[PDB]
């Protein structure tokens, strides 16, 4: 089945675990210690010499949009058609541009980057907000009418970024009803809600 | 049909440019300059205010990886199975964040950093080398036995590479015989030394 391999926050791995979630999906979680880290040895044979490291039966994956993009295929979170996956890569695409921004924010220059992050957020969300209102009015998903798994990365995306900025969508009306919309969804509520998610940290150095 | 828009560089471009030759593509380039695009209108338009846009009939694209996909899905370059597609989303994955920091490195510090990224080099490429090792022998394509979007994708990462630091690939067999046996391609090979891609700087500031 699937397992997933990773620190004990919620970083990269937060938007795989909302979709497993939501889709009803069973996963076991591995959880790898700063100390065992440490050791060498698990990093040696990560390909990448990084986690999240994620395995479905015998295939063994790195890579967190990998493994996104591995369960929006199999899953059927991935468009309807042709068109509609490129649109899914567009967004996910986006979506990963600006988190990694806000990582390097997070862990390289927290305090002295944070006022000139905050500035020119609202710029770096105006793209997410433009897609929403070009699609069914921003009622629906981001991309066509049915779920992606873009849509739990930009969810992700846009919740840790108002931890980070609050009211951060105050400017932005589409994104902010769909944040509830889509949070409002029975099994991701439930996953939301739970321990296994509110207790852990959003990033590795105490700072979000 | 398909056109690309993009600034006089190879950048971004080069790989889904490769792609679309050796796969016998016909496509139009829309050369934009420094000047067009300080004014504003053009940049305003684009989904992230960033380029390369892409065209293909009525559908507009735009973040170079979603192009690759694009083309990869519609090509038959995307693996023979899920399996594949998703060992090809890894590849791709690795030879973005590499390319994120060499684009870096370019842009941001080419004179304090280079030193430094030479060094850890080495240790960037080992994955690719492993990847080949563990494919027929390195004898075919970085996943499964038909040429990707990642391969094209990978090759540029290379070549770009065997530029900043030549004798990069000297210790890594396989991958010095990927490169050149991809390069010896006929229409890729009749493509890189057409001067549309030789007389084209690789980046935009004049370092490499
Ligand atoms: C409370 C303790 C938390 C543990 C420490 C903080 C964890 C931060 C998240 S893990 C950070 C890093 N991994 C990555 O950056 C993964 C990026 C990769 N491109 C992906 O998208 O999957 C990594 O493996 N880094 C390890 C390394 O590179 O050695
Ligand atoms: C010799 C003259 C050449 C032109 C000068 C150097 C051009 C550098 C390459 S273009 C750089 C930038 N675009 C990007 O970074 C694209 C990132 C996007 N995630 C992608 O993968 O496509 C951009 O649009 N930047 C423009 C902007 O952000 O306004």
């Amino acid at each position: 089945p699937y397992t997933v391999v990773y620190f004990p926050v919620r970083g990269r791995c937060a938007a795989l675990r909302m979709l497993l979630a939501d889709q009803g999906q069973s996963w076991k979680e591995e959880v790898v210690t700063v100390e065992t880290w440490q050791e060498g040895s698990l990093k040696a044979s990560c390909l990448y010499g990084q986690l999240p490291k994620f395995q479905d039966g015998d295939l063994t994956l790195y890579q967190s949009n990998t493994i996104l993009r591995h369960l929006g295929r199999t899953l059927g979170l991935y468009g309807k058609d042709q068109q509609e996956a490129a649109l899914v890569d567009m967004v996910n695409d986006g979506v990963e541009d600006l988190r990694c921004k806000y990582i390097s924010l997070i862990y390289t220059n927290y305090e002295a980057g944070k006022d000139d992050y905050v500035k020119a957020l609202p710029g770096q969300l105006k793209p997410f907000e433009t897609l929403l209102s070009q699609n069914q009015g921003g009622k629906t998903f981001i991309v066509g009418d049915q779920i992606s798994f873009a849509d739990y990365n930009l969810l992700d995306l846009l919740l840790i970024h108002e931890v980070l900025a609050p009211g951060c969508l105050d400017a932005f009306p589409l994104l902010s009803a769909y944040v509830g919309r889509l949070s409002a969804r029975p099994k991701l509520k439930a996953f939301l809600a739970s321990p296994e998610y509110v207790n852990l940290p959003i990033n590795g150095n105490g700072k979000q």
